[PDB]
């Protein structure tokens, strides 16, 4: 574990992250997609053998002794608001379990569900408080990752809220 356990947010690409490991925004059929799926399957593509895996769950791939964690959210153009929220919350309970088991001080998260799964609306908040939810009770340190420099902000003030 970390030797005190942090949530901290950047601004840049995931797949350039200083990390333990990384969470993939996959798609369920371990197909290269686009966004953070893209950019993880240009750098680690040997951890996209056999990562296929259902809505609201997560699986590990190792790329060489690197784990990629792909966690699948729901896209909201295909779920109800209501089922949707329950596999959000599902995927980010699979990643707790995994960055568990794999014994890392460290994770590289992005906000799943927000870009072209989130049916055109703001999740900032929804899947970052499923985010919480899970990790809370991990000791390792959680770093978010995200693209816009209004997001950083808002996730940078709701990290220090809870401080
Ligand atoms: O530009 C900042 C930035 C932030 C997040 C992801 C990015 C990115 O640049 C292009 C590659 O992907
Ligand atoms: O355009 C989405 C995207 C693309 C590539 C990397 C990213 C990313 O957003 C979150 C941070 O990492
Ligand atoms: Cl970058
Ligand atoms: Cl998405
Ligand atoms: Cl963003």
């Amino acid at each position: 574990g970390a030797m005190a356990p942090s949530y901290r947010v950047k601004r840049m690409d995931i797949a350039k992250n200083d990390e333990e490991c990384v969470v993939n925004a996959a798609n369920p059929r371990g197909l290269p997609g686009d966004g953070v799926c893209k950019a993880v399957y240009k750098k680690w593509p040997e951890s996209f053998k056999n990562s296929a895996t259902p809505v609201g769950t997560a699986k590990t791939v190792m790329c060489g002794t690197y784990p990629v964690i792909h966690a699948v959210g729901p896209n909201f153009s295909n779920y109800t608001e209501s089922e949707g929220d329950r596999e959000l919350a599902a995927a980010y309970r699979e990643v707790a379990k995994e960055v568990t088991r794999l014994g890392v001080n460290s994770v590289a998260i992005p906000l799943l569900s927000t870009g072209v799964y989130s049916g055109g609306k703001d999740r900032l908040t929804q899947s970052l408080n499923h985010l919480f939810t899970a990790m809370d009770s991990t000791d390792a340190d959680v770093v978010i990752y995200c693209r816009d420099k209004e997001w950083e902000k808002k996730i940078s003030e709701a990290i220090q809220m809870r401080t």
